């Protein structure tokens, strides 16, 4: 339910997430928790997509009435989600209440010391923290995947006769318990939970519902750490209780378990692809010579490669659509490493000689600039990898320290509008600077469109800066770093010919 | 209250943490929460010290009686602490209940994709997560410190006249509120908490106690992110309440705030050292023409470098003492990057010719080894940087795939014991292999001591393997990786002359 806004005046990706309730008191008092979680999920997905797609704006309609950002705030859950996604929120996020809408300006994710290339809401990779199954964070998932990639995946020793207790004792006891044909009710186990043992108690009515939900994460955790045994039908005090069911119910539960396990995504770094080796068994529980219920014992063998509970929760924007990254793409991102100067001189001279009014217009525009660089091109759209527009005479990019980059479009057609072309070119330039260029600061690109009359009259048809508003951080840019990022982006785009004079 | 155990037979650092209650039920039912937290802190400090000092063993006396590791477990809080310290607990930790003691075998911390060189319980660096002050994790602290080190530390722009609301509005409103000479009781604020605003309500009796405790972390968070304003004396609904106090109480509170702020550690990456720029003000609250109480407003300016709430909580073992890393050392670690083969041939030939029984003893010992490498030295203690023992004839290190490394000490003195020398040499060798060598797997070093009689009689005085027990993971080692780590350690120790023949 996230759509790219094509009617916006901003020269960047604007994602509309629909009506969102804002304010700490307003969000904490929302009666419908499902709606609040859905709004949080939509905002988080939009933020992740913008982080992975070169930055942009999240536009949310303010659902609650009489909302003031200064007086109310944002909301604890949204802030917690932002903190989970981003280590330093002020470095990436800006908030602005514009009329009835809330704008979250999101900077592109930049490679840092952590080594992460993309942002993930949840890697859906689980591990065993001695007794608990926890979803690997970005750093843990990165380390796990790189270690498995490097190694293409992943008897007894004589010891002194000393009476010791280890996790191997619990694993052996659980294995012996697994092979028991029948069980006795109200008997205590000789083992407890460990890296290879998990014990859960579920009601009969909720068992089928929870098998589709919690079993995948425990199976992923076991297959990722060392394998293990999951026992369902034992209470907190390790007493055998079980759940009452019929043979048909047992068959249906076994089928559901098989479907849930086979649905789990699996990525292999080895040459020999393998399935998840699991064994499901049902042990009858006998009380006073009568069958009380059944205990479900699931043995999950150690897996050679990554096992996912669900597809990794990473998003991006492609073809003006918010798409979740496929497992292969996510794995590839995780494991695979990465005065005024008028240039070029020849093109500037040709443009100034062919069109006399263009030079006067450039001088008038640049009289207000303290120091900067102006780069001319026949079509800046082509240099960014987009389609050429033959009606545009030329494009000019201005990089100055006191102002954000400005793209100057010039056209000879009086009755045609070039707002969309210039906006798309500026959006692509910003994305290339952020991702390919390597610029690590907040950057926005403004546009100015001019009509060059044959008699030399110049008029400013469109001025982007006077129609859109940004946080102040976007209005101050580092000229040297901008030039370096532009040089790197042009070099990587195979469109660097004479933009920088050496 | 953590001491290095010098009476242990293990050839590694054994840290005794005293009596520790173990078991999930036992620990969750502990009446004294202070004692439980103290035990958890001691175990965590010992684990961090062992991780930073080349690995070792944590020995804890089992306080509770009738404790079985297989039946009871470890404890939720201890497991959570271990998970916080280590991304993958099974990769580093092994647990063993030996008699009345509990042994935690800890592998040395190895450099990984995260870039961390040491482990920290808490960096004590705080940041602002929009409304909350949170302690930077290891990755966040690493990124923050490296960014500040790289840059040697760390007007208005014209915008369209659009009615918008940002965090700057809240900051300006808080600044205006800061300069007010007097306040009126039961009036609502025009701003709320943000990246630059924190609002807390404290009782009069607990105000002095909490100033020494919670003020440093908020001051650190403000000085680390963007500065801000802290307001004490306002309830949840942003109504001005204040706290009743006298002028002497105000002076004492101001002195306590000054002492607390000046006590905070500060590290500077810039040339010009600066103090924490803060301003403390007390605003009277007037109700019906009478003074009700006072509101404390603290303005913390943005700081140029790192501000610590406390010294970073990182530990190591030096001179057989568990010492907390100093701030300078912690900063330096964070920000600054890093058949049977008989060698050497000449020394082996000389030893075999001088002592005939030595060759026979070596052959008898190596007849049981499938494949490995034996390296002889005049004194392996010298090659590891320790003091030479002239009574020891020679030392031999055996590296095999089926067995852990074994150090063979040979002596001609019948009435003297060399257990301590061999144990210290093995401990130093293990530490050098783990840290300097770069070995990333669990490794233990056994020792065997032999007496070479002048007539050629050989006797095994001490055999370490038969007297100590390790988890099975320590009994299987990678021979090629062990040789590579040994080569790297010898090269970095300037003691590599002819150990490996090329
Ligand atoms: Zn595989
Ligand atoms: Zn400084």
């Amino acid at each position: 339910n996230i759509s790219v806004d094509l009617e916006t005046n901003y020269a960047e990706l604007v994602l509309d997430v629909g009506r969102v309730t804002l304010g700490e008191n307003s969000r904490k008092k929302m009666k419908d928790c499902k709606l609040r979680k859905k709004q949080n999920e939509s905002v988080s997905r939009a933020m992740c997509a913008l982080l992975n797609s070169g930055g942009g704006v999240i536009k949310a309609e303010i659902e609650n009435e009489d909302y003031s950002y200064t007086k109310d705030g944002i909301g604890l859950d949204l802030e917690n989600s932002f903190s989970n996604i981003l280590l330093f929120v002020p470095e990436y996020l800006d908030f602005m209440q514009n009329g009835n809408y809330f704008l979250i300006f999101v900077k592109s994710w930049s490679l840092n010391t952590s080594g992460l290339r993309i942002t993930t809401l949840s890697s859906n990779l689980y591990k065993r923290d001695i007794t608990s199954a926890k979803v690997m964070n970005a750093t843990a998932a990165l380390e796990f995947l790189k270690d498995m990639k490097k190694t293409r995946g992943r008897l007894l020793a004589k010891r002194p006769c000393v009476d010791i207790q280890e996790e191997n004792n619990m694993k052996a006891l659980a294995g012996v318990f697994f092979d028991r044909t029948e069980l006795d009710r109200k008997e205590k186990l000789t083992f407890t939970e460990s890296t290879h043992v998990e014990i859960k108690n579920f009601s009969t009515e909720k068992l089928l519902q929870r098998i589709k939900e919690i079993l995948p994460q425990y199976v992923s955790a076991f297959a990722n750490t060392d394998g293990g045994y999951l026992f369902i039908g034992l209470n907190e005090d390790k007493e055998i209780i079980g759940f009452k069911a019929e043979m048909s119910d047992l068959d249906d539960l076994e089928r559901e378990i098989e479907k849930s396990i086979r649905k789990m995504p699996v990525h292999h770094f080895c040459m020999e692809k393998k399935k998840i080796n699991y064994s499901c068994k049902f042990l009858g529980v006998y009380d006073k010579g009568s069958l009380c219920g059944y205990v479900c014992a699931l043995r999950v063998e150690r897996f050679c490669c990554a096992v996912f509970a669900k597809e990794p929760d990473s998003w991006h924007v492609k073809d003006n659509r918010v798409m979740q990254l496929t497992r292969k793409e996510w794995i590839q991102f995780m494991v695979e490493a990465e005065r005024i100067t008028y240039t070029p001189e020849n093109l500037c001279r040709k443009l100034f000689l062919q069109h006399e009014g263009l030079k006067q217009l450039i001088c008038e525009e640049m009289d207000s600039v303290r120091k900067g660089s102006l780069i001319f091109s026949r079509s800046w759209s082509v240099d960014l990898g987009l389609q050429e527009n033959h009606k545009v005479l030329c494009d000019a990019l201005l990089i100055s320290q006191d102002s954000p980059p400005v793209l100057y479009t010039f056209h000879m057609v009086q009755d045609e509008e070039f707002k969309g072309y210039s906006t798309q070119t500026a959006l692509t330039l910003k994305q290339k600077l952020a991702k390919i260029g390597g610029y690590t600061k907040k950057v926005c690109v403004m546009t100015k469109i001019f009509y060059l009359s044959p008699e030399g009259m110049t008029s400013c048809q469109y001025d982007l800066r006077s129609q859109v508003i940004y946080p102040e951080s976007y209005y101050f840019t580092r000229r040297k770093y901008l030039l370096k990022a532009l040089f790197k982006a042009l070099k990587r785009l195979k469109s660097l010919r004479d933009q920088f004079s050496f």
